[PDB]
């Protein structure tokens, strides 16, 4: 059954640009209580056998007894699964994925403006979101924890904009939080969920 | 010329159940942006001085161009101007709506079961109702800064269920910032917007 992965750095590695209180708290947590309550949906059903991101790819398939516990423990499960390995103490703007993003967005930053826009725009809890979509890039953003899986776009970059992951070190100001996250972006695991896609 | 309401009480008047740190920014940095946005949106329209109850009832009604800004804002102002009024530090469970409430659901406590249930379950960000639905008591959540208003039901008791409202003092465990609110609802003001409903 699914277990609360390992973050691969310590709590205090993505300092200063997310605070050590919020990565313990909200993998230890947050993330712990999501793998308990997709755990106690799942187990005594065929859900068992699945990949969560073969569950959350097909949450209409799943019987409506369990469908939103699986929906909302489920994607909780897998968004943050991504945002722990999207992170990283040694973050360097490079690789397959920025350089295609220069080509679309004319710029980094330009991307990064729009990012940020949508990122800050959604109203509640949330992700932001660089898609695979038809072979292209797309920004888009998902209510609480839904994932693009779920309309068929394969997400590469994620940001949690739920109050919990910036409440401690930024408040009410979801936009110091966006701009300190670019300097922890693992751009490798960007470019491998990209070549997966 | 909407406007960020006064606490009618002191940051710290509803110690130990809502922390004086939550009820200072909440008040004046979370209600504040709702205020700014709300009038930035509304310029130049008869919104401007139309009471927030209306607008928020009649949503549909709105301009395109300024919906989602004043769902989003207008909903934020609302909410919060009728929670403010709706906790006290002097709380007392009595009055028309507790009477009603033993008569519907046998007590006070398994109301406050299944309002603790319904209020729990909400996910992502939202509001628990008590709301007046055609003369009757019913529990509602809505999500974000959506209200009950906007879909014909009178809004007597909320509570707020973002993260914001309880992170400080309770960080996951929304279920114990829901079984302290119990100690500071003001039933006075619920009676008052229970009888303004009926
Ligand atoms: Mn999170
Ligand atoms: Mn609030």
């Amino acid at each position: 059954a699914f277990e609360l992965p390992n973050l691969p750095y310590g709590f205090r590695a993505l300092e200063p640009h997310i605070d050590q209180q919020t990565m313990e708290i909200h993998h230890d947590k947050h993330h712990n209580t999501y793998v308990t309550k997709l755990n106690a949906a799942v187990e005594g059903t065929d859900l068992e056998s699945k990949s969560i991101e073969e569950i959350v790819a097909n949450l209409d398939s799943v019987p409506e007894n369990i469908q939103t516990a699986v929906r909302n423990n489920g994607g909780g499960h897998l968004n943050h699964s991504l945002f722990w390995e999207l992170l990283t103490p040694n973050s360097e703007e490079k690789g397959t994925v920025v350089d295609k993003i220069k080509e679309q967005w004319g710029s980094l930053d330009a991307f990064k403006e729009e990012f940020a826009n949508q990122a800050a725009a959604r109203f509640g809890s949330g992700w932001a979101w660089l898609v695979v979509n038809d072979g292209k890039l797309e920004i888009v953003t998902t209510p609480n924890q839904d994932n693009p899986l779920t309309e068929g776009k394969t997400p590469i970059l994620g940001l949690d904009v739920w109050e919990h992951a910036y409440y401690w070190k930024y408040q009410n100001k979801r936009p110091d939080y966006i701009s300190a996250f670019w300097n922890v972006v693992n751009w490798e695991k960007v470019d491998e969920l990209y070549n997966a896609a």
